[PDB]
């Protein structure tokens, strides 16, 4: 049950005025594509706070990648779901190397010790019971990253993927999908909506568990058949999201590499960005 | 659980090409606004058929308005959810005046006898148990109407309203919301997203029952306080949708009066239109 929004004073949306004329802001299956200028964050914050929404964030920091945690977590505290309940789940082989990061109120961090290709999907799909009990949404991201600007409840939806920053302007035949028919991740040259990057996806706990289970099972089939998809779990993620359309798509604001790609006009904000490695 | 879509061959959506540059296609709370050119109906048909979706359509034909049923139902058969399961619920004081209309396969009609202002919301919110058992979505429309073009699963969502054709270009201070603070339907001049018309709303059975219950209760409060809202159940519908944002909004393609308003450039299709009275 959703209680009523309070009175709010904000600019009227005008039907004959779009703000964004330069980009596609809805998919052909009527999923919003999230760009700056498409959402009033005050309305969304109200909606999600009224539901006492809890967001889980999973991040893997294995071997040398524990070095990325301090900046990742400190910038998450500045930019990720501020004002909402957040539970970070840090998966690592070195619990003692997790930096001591000071968290805002309503935010928690759990260190989960693990003993590459298949680990993340397998692990997320097994934390199944814990996540269902503790959070409403799960967000699954790479650690070799920093938050530079707002990443908030505008992303939340049953299932989302993020447009890969190298391919948002590309034709589908150029997408680096797995192209060998012997792989479960196979996508022919005449199929595909978008190329989603494996570094940022999420959704409701149920839908994320469905996605990660499916990708894990498909990767195991490939392993049994002696084939490894060209971009590993990302290839499988792409196959899944082709066959199970996401209910929102994040624009490349949400996954950017400024060193590699600069700051194009179409990006009004660079929110979550690659750290050089 | 949602099974996988089959392979489909269709045009690639391109992020740097929107089709509709002339209109707002997403609300500030990230609800799609449904216009022609925003959806691939083949993808949506697949998604909803895979769930064996059943759509209920409620329509009231009381006193002289039974005369509108033949054209309403015959054109619904040509245009409304064709290929999907449909259950029409015709509420009337004259069951014998309901015309014999031939239905396509998978489609059913029930005549519900009833013995104005408050009837529709009260009645819909009591058919509660029946609707929950028989249909997945409910669509609630005026009878003094005809279908001229496709109205399909692109509308389906937990909660939708439709932009009133006289007000989609108006500023909110011009909206004919109830403006007296003594009414439960009251909306001040600095609030409001859109003016929704009472002739076409819907959603999941649960959300429609919530809306109609709330509007019925608010109308009863007004009655007890000796006030009737300026546009009756439409005023209440507008108050509800201000405080409970719809998850899709239908463009005026879905509720048009060609005699009154012609055929503006912004409307590529006239789907569901007023019959002169
Ligand atoms: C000099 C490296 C050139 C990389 C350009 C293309 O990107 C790669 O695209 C692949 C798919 O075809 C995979 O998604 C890689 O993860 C991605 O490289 C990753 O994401 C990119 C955004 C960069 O941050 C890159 O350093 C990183 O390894
Ligand atoms: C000559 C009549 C002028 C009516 C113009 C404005 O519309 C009315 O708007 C009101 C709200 O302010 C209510 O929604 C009425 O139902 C609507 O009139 C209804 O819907 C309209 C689209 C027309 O079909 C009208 O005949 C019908 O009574
Ligand atoms: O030695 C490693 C390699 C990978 N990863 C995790 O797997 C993610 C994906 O790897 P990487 O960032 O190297 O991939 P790329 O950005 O090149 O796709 C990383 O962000 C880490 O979360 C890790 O923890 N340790
Ligand atoms: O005598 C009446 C008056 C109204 N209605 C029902 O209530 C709806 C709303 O009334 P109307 O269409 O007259 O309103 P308007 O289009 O002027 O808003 C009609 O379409 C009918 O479904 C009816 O059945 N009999
Ligand atoms: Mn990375
Ligand atoms: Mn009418």
């Amino acid at each position: 049950f959703m209680v009523s929004l309070p009175r709010m004073v904000y600019p009227q949306p005008k039907v004959l005025t779009p703000c964004r004329k330069d980009v596609l802001v809805v998919t052909p299956w009527l999923a919003p594509i999230v760009w700056e200028g498409t959402f009033n964050i005050d309305i969304l914050n109200e909606q999600f706070r009224l539901q006492n929404t809890t967001i889980g964030l999973t991040v893997f920091a294995i071997k040398k990648y524990v070095a990325f945690l301090k900046l990742f977590l400190e910038t998450a505290e500045k930019h990720f779901m501020v004002g909402h309940r957040v539970h970070y789940y840090v998966f690592t082989d070195q619990p003692a190397a997790v930096p001591r990061v000071t968290l805002g109120t309503g935010r928690q961090l759990s260190v989960l010790e693990v003993g590459v290709s298949m680990r993340r999907m397998e692990m997320i799909s097994f934390c199944e019971r814990r996540f269902l009990s503790e959070v409403d949404y799960l967000v699954c991201v790479d650690v070799d990253m920093e938050f530079r600007d707002h990443v908030g409840v505008e992303i939340l939806t049953p299932l989302f993927g993020t447009l890969h920053p190298s391919f948002y302007g590309s034709s589908r035949e150029a997408f680096t999908y797995e192209r060998r028919p012997q792989s479960q991740a196979y996508i022919p040259k005449d199929e595909g909506d978008f190329y989603y990057m494996g570094a940022f996806f999420g959704g409701s706990v149920q839908e994320v568990q469905r996605l990660t289970r499916a990708c894990h099972q498909a990767m195991m089939v490939d392993q049994a058949n002696g084939i490894e998809a060209v971009w590993h779990d990302e290839s499988h993620l792409n196959k899944y999201l082709l066959r199970h359309k996401p209910t929102k798509v994040l624009s490349p604001e949400y996954l950017w590499d400024q060193q590699l790609l600069g700051w194009p006009a179409v990006l009004r904000k660079l929110r979550f960005t690659a750290v050089p490695k």
